[PDB]
């Protein structure tokens, strides 16, 4: 039995956890928030702040076989970076990476240098995209990108160095806040895929990334890479794939990693608002959430409570098609119903 270590309790926090325990792995958290999102889902939960008492960090990477950093506070990440010679198992991140991911200006400079098309900045018409909300004075710093129409559609690539293991394409469902609320997942697009294996090729990456593309009207145009471990899509990428990202990204530090099921997943978050109504809500609603865990399992079906100021609820539904899927869907729907007397 393998343990992992993560470094950050809340989004990515719960889906590292989540597939390491579907791989079997005990899973270590270390968080500086007493009250840290997924506290209670961890098997171990250390509170202390990283930067402030690394030495404790230390000594837990003498008693795991990696260290994963889940979270994007700058600081703590520069921090890491600047003692990751000092840890006694591998860090699973790569920092070079992420100084580029993080900051969407640079990463469209990285992208126009390999040839990739990203959506034109500061255009002379209207609509415009700015970074989030559309416009129809801002800070000197803001993105103003084109707006472009059509689908968000997510890619996870994970690379040794040398060889880049591109998974599994998933659509980011999106609301009026421009959160993601869904991800389902899709066919694959070959023309995606090598965009997505260059920009890895290119950094080199020896991590994680997410590659993010809207297909508009004109053709598939990037809009970001992030290059940490994202949330969301891993869960569909498992089912629908049956790769799990943990177990890859681990490989990758070990042994390395090579290139290259098809089973359908729905993945949703739903809140238990005003008298019991059923409300889809983003990401950002769950992280203002105090406790998350598992709520129920049944074949096919999977329900994390978080609670709060009103409970949500992240739903994993699967199954061989999107059929059997939805059959699945409607059975926990019901299950939410007979239980808590909710309506959708
Ligand atoms: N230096 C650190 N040591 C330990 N845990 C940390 C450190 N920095 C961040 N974290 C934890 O990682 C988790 C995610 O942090 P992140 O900054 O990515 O998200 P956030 O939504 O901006 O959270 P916050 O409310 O802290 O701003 C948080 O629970 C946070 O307490
Ligand atoms: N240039 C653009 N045109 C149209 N929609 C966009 C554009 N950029 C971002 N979006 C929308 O805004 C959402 C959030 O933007 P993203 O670049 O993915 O930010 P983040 O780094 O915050 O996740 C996207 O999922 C997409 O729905
Ligand atoms: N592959 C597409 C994924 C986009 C979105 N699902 C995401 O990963 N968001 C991560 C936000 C995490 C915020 C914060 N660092 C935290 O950990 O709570
Ligand atoms: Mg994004
Ligand atoms: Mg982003």
């Amino acid at each position: 039995m393998k343990t992992i270590c993560l470094v950050g309790g809340k989004l990515q926090g719960f889906e590292a956890a989540y597939l390491s325990k579907k791989a079997g792995m005990k899973v270590v958290l270390v968080d500086k928030n007493p009250q840290a999102l997924i506290r209670n889902y961890a098997d171990e939960f250390y509170c202390f702040d990283v930067i402030k008492e690394p030495e404790k960090l230390l000594e837990l990477s003498k008693r795991v076989d990696a260290v994963l950093p889940v979270n994007e506070n700058l600081a703590c990440i520069e921090f890491l970076n600047s003692i990751k010679e000092k840890f006694s198992c591998p860090v699973l991140f790569d920092f070079e990476a992420y100084r580029i991911s993080r900051d969407k200006k640079k990463s469209k400079d990285y992208f126009k240098s390999i040839g990739v098309p990203t959506p034109q900045d500061r255009p002379s018409k209207p609509p415009y995209f700015v970074k989030a909300r559309i416009i129809y004075g801002l800070e000197p710093d803001t993105l103003v990108e084109e707006y472009v129409e059509g689908e968000v559609v997510s890619l996870e690539v994970v690379g040794d160095g040398s060889h880049f293991a591109v998974v599994k394409e998933t659509l980011v469902h999106i609301d009026e806040t421009y959160d993601c609320h869904m991800v389902t997942p899709l066919p694959a697009n070959p023309l995606f895929r090598q965009i997505s294996h260059d920009l890895a090729a290119n950094l080199p990456l020896k991590g994680i990334m997410d590659v993010e593309a809207i297909f508009g009207p004109k053709g598939l145009r990037v809009i970001e890479i992030d290059a940490r471990f994202p949330s969301q899509t891993p869960t569909v990428v498992y089912y629908s794939s049956g790769i799990n990202l943990i177990e890859l990204l681990f490989r990758a530090f070990t042994d390395g990693v090579e290139e290259i099921e098809n089973k359908y997943c729905i993945y949703e978050h739903l809140m238990f608002g005003e008298n019991g109504v059923l409300i889809p809500v983003g990401e950002q609603v769950l992280s203002m959430g105090s406790d998350y865990g598992k709520f129920y399992e049944e074949p096919g079906i999977e329900i994390f409570l978080c609670k709060g100021e009103y409970p949500v609820f992240t739903m994993v539904f699967w199954g061989k098609d999107r059929e059997e899927t939805g059959a699945k869907r409607c059975k926990g729907l019901s299950v939410l119903k007979e239980r808590f007397g909710a309506v959708l």
